[PDB]
């Protein structure tokens, strides 16, 4: 790019290259984002463009919606460190339990933020949640996947993550609500404090079989309708229920009763970001400065 000189590329995202770049006119520095194709949609471009004004200190910005050359660019704000690489950074040790309270109340809040205006993220992950020296915490990408469409891979063969997938998703729902983020969420809690990912599923099946048998196979009782899903079939197992108690130990009972509450197979019965904030897990929430080696 003229108007941007690339600093280096960041990897690949779910749409296509994102690198660091330099903007020539501002000196400023962001996270560029290429998004991978027949002319561009319209509804998508406007869509996106709504996406500018979504502000909140828990949101990474989007500075800018470049559709020039018939190719489209998002600009971002750029943060620091990305929590998957933080993670991996404190396996030794862990995340501290006071900053991964402090991490998960703001990522709530991010959710909170963007739920009340109607904008759901559908695949948030370690990747997209950003960090700087501070000690906030940025939910990166909400509302790209409405407004684009959901990619095998990425753009150019890569294998997208299934980990942090609500059930209803898996088992074919079309219609995703508020409570898909909230199910990654806690996936993602679960993960900071056990220091292993909580459903690493290889494939769709396999994913869904996983939280299961963490879970217990859901039926009418715990979830009406399920046995009605596209995807559902009435050959799966039935496995029984294991205990939170050993899925996030060393958590204490306010946080296992938290991420119960964000697991609940029904989405109509999983708490929402508003109410979990309420929640007495965050009673003594402080804001933490993490180490951060960049
Ligand atoms: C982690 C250091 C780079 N700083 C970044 N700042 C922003 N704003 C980023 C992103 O917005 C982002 C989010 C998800 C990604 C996933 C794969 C590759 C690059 C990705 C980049 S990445």
């Amino acid at each position: 790019m003229e108007n941007f000189q690339k600093v280096e590329k960041i990897g690949e995202g779910t749409y296509g290259v994102v690198y660091k770049a330099r903007n020539k006119l501002t000196g400023e520095v962001v996270a560029l984002k290429k998004i991978r194709t027949e002319g561009v949609p319209s509804t998508a471009i406007r869509e996106i463009s709504l996406l500018k004004e979504l502000n909140h200190p828990n949101i990474v910005k989007l500075l800018d919606v470049i559709h020039t050359e018939n190719k489209l660019y998002l600009v971002f704000e750029f943060l620091h460190q990305d929590l998957k690489k933080f993670m991996d950074a404190s396996a030794l040790t862990g995340i501290p339990l006071p900053l991964i309270k402090s991490y998960l109340f703001q990522l709530l809040q991010g959710l909170a933020f963007c739920h009340s205006h109607r904008v759901l993220h559908r695949d948030l992950k370690p990747q997209n949640l950003l960090i700087n020296t501070e000690g906030a915490i940025k939910l990166a990408d909400f509302g790209l996947a409405r407004a684009f469409g959901v990619p095998v891979r990425t753009y150019t063969h890569e294998v997208v993550t299934l980990w942090y997938r609500a059930p209803e998703i898996l088992l074919g729902c079309k219609y995703y609500s508020t409570a898909v983020d909230i199910w990654s969420l806690g996936c993602i809690f679960a993960e900071m404090v056990t220091r292993r990912a909580l459903f690493p599923g290889d494939s769709e099946i396999d994913q869904l079989f996983r939280i299961f048998r963490t879970l217990g196979t859901p039926d009418e009782v715990v979830w009406p309708g399920v046995t009605s899903m596209p995807d559902y079939k009435p050959s799966f197992p039935k496995w029984a229920r294991q205990d939170f108690s050993k899925v996030v130990p060393p958590l204490d009972e306010d946080g296992r009763s938290l991420l119960s509450q964000m697991l609940h197979y029904d989405p109509n019965k999983r708490i929402s970001a508003k109410a979990a904030l309420a929640h007495p897990f965050f009673q003594d929430v402080t804001k933490p400065v993490p180490h951060l080696r960049l």
